């Protein structure tokens, strides 16, 4: 028997295989913001591929930069390989698109770069969570306000932007419901096989599917229910969220935690739509269709008493106590990403209202740098009309000044800037961001200044 | 500016090294007994004999039964089951270290990079087995659709009718004991009606699982997987394989669609025949009613794939995917065919071991005559050393100088071969064997046509 090699991708061959995997054509920068009824393109940004360090892997002070957003749609791609998904106005005329995401190449390519983004995305949670017993796990269960995204939506200066904004970060997990679950039903193992399919069921009415139901939540707010129309407004923490659902069910030696989030996010489930249906009513009032999450605001309405009964009970007497510490590792880690997501919308919310006050806070910014209170490196851009910069952020603050020529800067959906020559805007750290070319030509100047507040 | 691509290529010696890299993970080398005792962590791919072969010279039919294509089925069998959950019966205590060697981030990126070669090498052949429509034509075709069926002669006709029919139901174990895995993976996703008409069948799949566990418990076999690993066929791992290929390869959904009418159609007869033929086996002490849960005319998803499945998709997605369609069908009645052979050519290879160790003395006498020039591996082997199952692609004769060997022929079927004794071995028939004494020395001769020495 030859001796055994074992796996290694690293460095500039790491590097080589994540650019050869996002170059393929169907990954390439759209010439529009929305991906229109092509469930096949997903935009990757492949040329900033080869800058990016992805052995060092990051800590949560940094997981909201740009090399781990870039990693966020590349998992995203690369897990939904294994989904079967078709154009809602057929596959004719998207054969050859079709036929380039569903290849033995893109699959092949994909998954060779599967366990370094993984290390990369999730790396992080091992150090934010950290032997137990059946006893110890009973009463850790038992232990277990207006929120965040209520704050941020209620408050906005414009609340039907703000809730639509927060809709759309759901498509990917809710249009393909129970996706990443169904992943833990293939197989043969014991009783808990048939409740963990159980669950999934609930989750073939086509019209009482659950996915059906979000997708008439969508069109009574104006928004498309194809995929992945608004792939560029995807937030980095609500691809986070999703990817790691299907990291726990494609990879089954995280099985356990899988159990512990599900029995975590089922006896959350009632509360989540309760609240869901009440702020969507007070947004925007009998026009908006709440049903996909009316079918869960009865107390009953979960599968988490079954969870804990039927799926935890029986597997911890099965497979031993040793599974239990991964049980609660699903759940603190579900957790941990719940904040993120929080955080992360929460800030991008204020960002696209405060967007007149960071194109007048431009002025004094760009005047601290000529009194040389920040030295701050400069790129000069030159872009022709139609060049749409596909979004993205950026580790520190930036300012964008226009020198000559028309950009729509982009914060959000339905948050846009007309900026003209000698106008400009503040752009934070981390935001989510792009721009188009309106003009025959424009030239800017980017300028890296770290912390606006520092030029002020 | 964006890199230029540099389209996904793995072949050669990179090829080669991949594919041992894959199957040198511990839990893949040789067993030191027959069966795997409740682990489903541990394959046999006898990875000792995996750089030898050629992996870029894909066999057409003639040769889809020589040992690369068995050696390739067996690895396909082992990536595509890195995505189905298995724990062994008696639970994880003890079993943690396979469960994570198996279970790894490793294990799956290199049997994912060899995935395309190896499907190529599987399934490459069917582009020359099988052959613009309309929905019209379709419709002529599926209505065309339609005596021991080969199963049947083949148990019915043995001279150990038990034993043929153990032999046969372990080679369903991957399939009905993971039932309906492979056609879950059409169910994940976003796409149209179809998608909940899928879902349905995956749902109508006491589970059955739990109902051939029944069955093979009922006739003194074991359901655990995979206990039975090397006793399963080549064709039995390439009819899995196939339709994980189908589920995986998003691809092919259509080619799926086209399986998934045919198999439902063909259902009930299937059934029929196999609990009537395990009933006159056995007696009243098997279990059936895997098989009796579909036992009844029409009472199968056939009606609703064409109507809510087949229909729908041809509206929507138009005349270019029927051919597709109809190759799922073509396809799998071809792997269908050449199971039928598989199976047949084994239980006779098993019933005839008696007359094949009388066999050896005239074949062996013709190579002294001087009839067959025939290369000889000369092998010394201690107590204990366990070929894993395997076969050769022409006709070998193997002599015992001395010692001892149990030879291997199948489930249930063996020989004991002393000092002077040997036995005919045939092309493509599945053995192995194992060192009874403390030491044996025997020969290897590789006759090509065992009939050419008579
Ligand atoms: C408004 N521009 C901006 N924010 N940039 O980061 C520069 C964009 C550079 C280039 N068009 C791209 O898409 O990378
Ligand atoms: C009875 N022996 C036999 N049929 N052989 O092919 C050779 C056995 C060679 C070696 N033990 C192996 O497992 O490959
Ligand atoms: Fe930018
Ligand atoms: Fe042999």
């Amino acid at each position: 028997v030859p001796p055994h090699v074992p796996f290694e991708l690293s460095g500039a061959e790491l590097r080589d295989a994540i650019v050869q995997y996002a170059t393929n054509p169907i990954y390439h920068d759209n010439l529009d913001w929305l991906n229109h009824d092509n469930p096949y393109r997903r935009q990757l940004r492949p040329q900033v591929l080869p800058h990016l360090d992805y052995d060092k892997v990051p800590g949560r002070e940094n997981i909201l930069n740009y090399a781990s957003l870039a990693v966020q749609r590349l998992l995203t791609s690369v897990y939904e390989a294994d989904l079967v998904f078709f154009p809602k106005s057929g596959l004719k005329g998207k054969e050859e698109d079709f036929r380039a995401f569903y290849s033995p190449a893109n699959r092949a390519l994909g998954e060779r770069i599967r366990p370094a983004l993984e290390r990369y995305a999730f790396g992080f949670l091992d150090d934010e969570v950290e032997t137990w017993t059946a006893q110890s796990l009973d009463a850790y269960l038992d232990s277990l306000e207006q929120s965040p995204v209520e704050k941020a939506i209620l408050g906005s200066a414009d609340r039907e932007r703000a809730a639509r904004m927060w809709l759309v970060q759901f498509a990917p997990d809710f249009l393909s419901e129970a996706s990443p679950m169904m992943r833990n039903v293939l197989g043969y193992y014991g009783p808990a096989q048939s409740e963990w399919f159980k669950v999934v069921i609930d989750e073939g009415v086509h019209d009482t599917k659950h996915s059906t139901l979000f997708e008439r939540t969508l069109e009574s707010v104006g928004l498309e229910s194809d995929l992945h129309r608004y792939w560029q407004y995807y937030l980095n923490s609500s691809l986070l969220l999703n990817n790691y659902f299907h990291y726990l069910g494609k990879n089954h030696e995280l099985f356990f935690r899988y159990v512990g989030a599900l029995y975590y996010t089922e006896s959350s489930l009632v509360d989540f739509c309760r609240r869901a249906d009440h702020l969507l009513r007070e947004v925007f009032g009998d026009t908006v269709d709440t049903t996909y999450f009316t079918e869960h605001i009865h107390i009953d309405q979960h599968h988490g008493r079954m969870a804990r009964e039927k799926i935890i009970k029986p597997l911890v007497e099965a497979h031993g106590d040793g599974i239990i510490p991964e049980i609660v590792r699903g759940i603190e880690e579900y957790r941990v990403l719940l904040e993120i997501g929080d955080f992360d919308f929460s800030e991008q919310i204020a960002w696209m209202d405060a967007q007149p006050e960071l194109k007048k806070l431009h002025d004094p910014v760009f005047e601290g740098l000529k009194q040389g209170k920040v030295d701050a490196p400069v790129a000069h851009l030159v872009e022709p009309r139609g060049e749409l910069s596909n979004t993205h952020c950026h580790d520190g603050d930036e300012l964008c000044h226009i020198v000559s020529g028309t950009m729509r800067f982009e914060s959000g959906l339905g948050s846009s800037l007309t900026l003209q020559a000698g106008e400009g805007v503040v752009i934070k750290r981390n935001r989510l961001h792009g721009a188009n070319i309106e003009s025959d030509e424009c030239v800017y100047e980017i300028h890296s200044v770290g912390d606006y507040r520092k030029c002020l």
